[PDB]
């Protein structure tokens, strides 16, 4: 019941007690581990509120205070009357930071306490949402000196008045299916790119077209908005040794801003809560650029390097993968946009784990997601045992709004 | 209860029914996943169901389930258990058992080969010298002058746990490690503890960077004895790089035959505590882990210097760059010397096919993603994108404590 985790490179052992706080379920059982599976009312509401307020008031050293009981009382009365309740600004901020803190798949969590929270609960319209989102983007981008941020739209009520951002990220490239049978642009976004077209977007049908925003307010139908291009910071990708690399025509955007997740705090659900930090290089260089069902550029790059692609054993894919990832880091650094390599990031996370075990009693971590998609065992996290479990407040996945939406 | 796994690169969806035949525990609960944890004297009471379960499986596989020979065998085993407190496996059952233990090894990427396994029955063995002889033969057969053949040699099963056969080496062939007075380590740091034991037992260490360890063999619960594998049986490969001529001067080599000797083989409730087995290497085992783990030979820096990479910033990915060339060199050297080896692309691609085949013919394939995914270039291999389900089937290979921690010394 008190669990130990070992780092096999350093022999450092940490003891986990935080997992006993855990509430939600993992998908695993005594008979079967599902560690690699991608996706495993008033009476309900009050204990959830209570649990949250308990940890909030504990966090500020007023556990068992009059203010605690008063707030508990006040929220309790409000649930009985209104069937929901509203978070104080302080509670909202604490909740959002802690959702990030609890995100077991996030390697960047050492930054968790430095998050700018934008309260957009006064928003009533998609135009309003757009304004809030442009402000988020400009603030977080900060001319390339990225600052982590979250914008929080009104909470779910009866689920027929949901605020949703239909985009998966605020900034993403379109995907079009060709008559050639192939795919131009980002294959991951073909379906959404269609829905933008079905709703009226004029696609430029290019390789790297910034998608328009599809914004849903108060359960109404979604609307299109173009992010001012001046607010979309992008980085042309060159290699510091290969002059021909610039001719590949690649670029990426500086701001990773996930917009389709569900934020849960004290039993309350925020279905529209776009957040942003900054990239780890492998996200673009390894996954975005080299995944087969994505931009899939390995072959072309390999050819330009004139590698022996006859046999897999030449490790040409591995060679190319490295150089591509060099270029990404080099380009972002050269243009002064915040980015972190997989070595620096995983090393930070180890320090963060140690901080969390020391100061909190543990840290939930999904090894399958924390270990980078390249050079796994030369990063310290590979050798680090981790315990995965679900703490609240949390970020959760939710269905895509088109499968749900009653038009 | 049906269970679906998804490949997110191909959208291929597979349905697992095999997990229903699972008994052993994962270490996981509904409240916690221990998927990345490295490591999460039996009574006749608990022994017969295990025998029956095994024999039921065996006789199904040969399509004689419920036959008179099936029934008689259960009867025979039953009586032999209640008379002698244990039972002996037929040769056929032993072979079936060994192959299925490999087939069930969720952490093994090489399982496409599971049905090709040369089983050596060493259950008539009684002494350490006898173990040495069996092991020498295993090494010669499996090596086959570079054309490696998978094999396992199986020594007598545990009885009262006081007469265990154990091979004290973690692998039949492995390099010594020597801790120096200055804190540095000469040779393989992973083997410092075992090296020290050998030396204590009388081994005269050459004290070099690549000294092949002696065998330390324990028969029938007696104190272990030292033997030297004939050098002419130990196939080694000098590591050079196809374009970098200085790479040879690093002085690296490795042995050809990966042969794990410290695991426990469970078949029908019986425990085989000495069952060394061997296949062939995936390149990354040597080029990534053995050479590049900070706690192993740790050659990244010296290699990086020789390539003249920017080693001042990690964001140059000098480590990633040097890792690739080293792994190229390992593969190149083995292929050049015609010693069997497989790259991580080939191996993982084969595993996917094996896994799909297992789902179709067997109803599932238990697999440990954390272990199956190679330690470099993870997502450019197809296994990264494959959801897997991990669970325990018997027969199986299990870990067991190191014998020096448990052994009762005779003197
Ligand atoms: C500031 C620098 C940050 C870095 C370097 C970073 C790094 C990462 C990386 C590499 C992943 C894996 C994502 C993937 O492979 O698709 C991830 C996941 C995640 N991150 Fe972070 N992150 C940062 C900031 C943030 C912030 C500000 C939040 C929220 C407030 C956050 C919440 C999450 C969540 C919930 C996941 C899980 C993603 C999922 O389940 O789909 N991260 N992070
Ligand atoms: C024929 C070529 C083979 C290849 C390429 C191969 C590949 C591998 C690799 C790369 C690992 C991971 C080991 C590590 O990283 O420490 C592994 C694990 C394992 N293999 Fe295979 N293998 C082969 C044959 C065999 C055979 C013949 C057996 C037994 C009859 C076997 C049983 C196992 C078991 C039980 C593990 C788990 C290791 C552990 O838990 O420590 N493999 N294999
Ligand atoms: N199909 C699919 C499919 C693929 C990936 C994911 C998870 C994507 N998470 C992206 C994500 C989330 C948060 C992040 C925070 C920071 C950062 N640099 N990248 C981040 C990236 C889900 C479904
Ligand atoms: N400390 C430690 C520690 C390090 C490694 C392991 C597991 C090692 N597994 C080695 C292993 C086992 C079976 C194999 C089969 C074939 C092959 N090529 N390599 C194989 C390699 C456990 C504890
Ligand atoms: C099948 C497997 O769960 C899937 O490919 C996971 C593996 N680990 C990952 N890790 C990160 N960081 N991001 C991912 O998308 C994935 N995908
Ligand atoms: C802590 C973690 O489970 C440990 O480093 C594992 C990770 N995956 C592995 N995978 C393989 N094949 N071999 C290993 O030794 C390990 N080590
Ligand atoms: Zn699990």
């Amino acid at each position: 019941r008190f669990l130990k985790v070992k780092n096999w490179e350093t022999d450092v052992v940490l003891t986990d007690t935080l997992h006993l706080k855990s509430t939600l379920e993992t998908g695993c059982t005594e008979h079967i581990c599902m560690g690699s599976i991608m996706l495993p009312t008033k009476d309900q509401l009050f204990p959830l509120a209570k649990e949250f307020l308990d940890q909030y008031y504990s966090s500020i050293k007023r556990f068992g205070s009059k203010a605690h009981m008063d707030r508990l009382e006040e929220v309790n009365k409000e649930i009985e009357s209104t069937s929901t309740y509203q978070l104080k600004d302080t509670e909202l901020i604490y909740g959002a930071k802690h959702a990030w803190r609890n995100a077991s798949r996030c390697v960047g969590r050492i930054q968790w306490s430095k998050l700018q929270v934008f309260d957009a609960r006064d928003c009533t319209t998609a135009h309003g949402m757009f304004n809030y989102i442009c402000n988020h983007v400009k603030y977080a981008t900060n001319k390339g000196n990225l600052r982590s941020a979250i914008t929080i739209f009104p909470q779910r009520t009866d689920g027929k008045h949901d605020f949703r951002v239909w985009n998966s990220q605020l900034i993403r490239y379109a995907g079009y299916k060709q008559p050639d049978g192939s795919t131009l642009g980002d294959p991951a976004n073909v379906q959404f790119t269609e829905i933008c077209i079905q709703q009226g977007w004029k696609a430029p049908r290019g390789r790297f077209d910034v998608l328009p925003l599809l914004l849903q307010a108060n359960g109404n139908d979604p609307e299109l908005f173009q992010i001012p291009p001046e607010l979309v910071l992008e980085v042309p990708i060159r290699h510091p040794k290969f002059d021909w690399f610039k001719d590949l025509g690649l670029k990426w955007y500086g701001l990773p801003a996930v917009s389709n997740m569900l934020l849960e705090i004290g039993g309350l659900e925020f279905s529209a809560c776009p957040f942003s930090g900054w990239y780890m290089g492998t996200e673009i260089g390894v996954r975005d650029y080299c995944d087969n069902s994505r931009y899939n550029i390995l072959e072309e790059v390999a050819k330009k390097m004139d590698l022996d692609m006859r046999k897999t054993s030449s490790l040409w894919k591995d060679q190319a993968l490295v150089e591509i990832n060099i270029a990404v880091l080099y380009s972002f650094q050269s243009d002064k946009v915040t980015i972190v390599d997989h070595h620096s990031a995983t090393e930070s996370f180890i320090k963060h784990m140690e901080n969390e075990y020391r100061c909190r009693g543990g840290c939930p971590a999904d090894w399958v997601w924390i270990v980078p998609p390249m050079s796994g065992s030369i990063t310290p996290v590979f050798h680090q045992e981790m315990l995965n479990y679900r703490l609240t407040p949390s970020f959760e996945y939710q269905p895509d709004p088109w499968n749900t939406h009653v038009w």
